């Protein structure tokens, strides 16, 4: 959406808002989309927005907006307790990176200052490795994806 304030954008704003109220009664095409993200995607996803946190590291501390924006995309995935979708490997990974994310890349979210440097790429790094490194397969019972 790109909804400018004037009359018309606001009129248009309210027509498209009633047409997302109007479909996808009870959600269950939401539920089908966020379950099939969770449950598909490996890790990777990591190294995905990684380098996009990557990319946008490189520009003023102004965005941090957008750095927060790419947060807590990750955070909805892997560290809200009980996350939408309920992962078998999803579960698994963020076992494997709670207490090592609050060291680390997050500081319980408070890593948001310090986006002057861009050196993180090594913690990415080593994170990447040993995550590809006896890494699992999703489990050939789709009982790995419990929805």
């Amino acid at each position: 959406y790109s909804f400018k304030d004037t009359s018309t954008g606001h009129k248009n704003k309210e027509f498209v808002a009633r047409i997302k109220s109007k479909l996808d009664q009870g959600g269950v095409i939401q539920d089908f989309i966020n379950a099939l993200d969770q449950l598909s995607n490996p890790e990777l996803l990591f190294k995905d927005w990684s380098n996009d946190v990557r990319a946008e590291l490189a520009k003023t501390p102004v965005n941090k907006k957008n750095i927060e924006k790419m947060y807590e995309r990750m955070y909805a995935a892997l560290g809200d307790p009980k996350a939408p979708g309920l992962g078998a490997f999803r579960r698994k990974f963020i076992q494997t990176f709670g207490k090592e994310f609050d060291k680390h890349f997050g500081k319980g979210g408070s890593k948001l200052l310090r986006m002057k440097l861009s050196d993180f790429n090594d913690i990415t790094n080593m994170l990447l490795l040993k995550m590809n490194k006896d890494s699992k397969p999703p489990g050939n019972l789709k009982e790995c994806s419990p929805w």
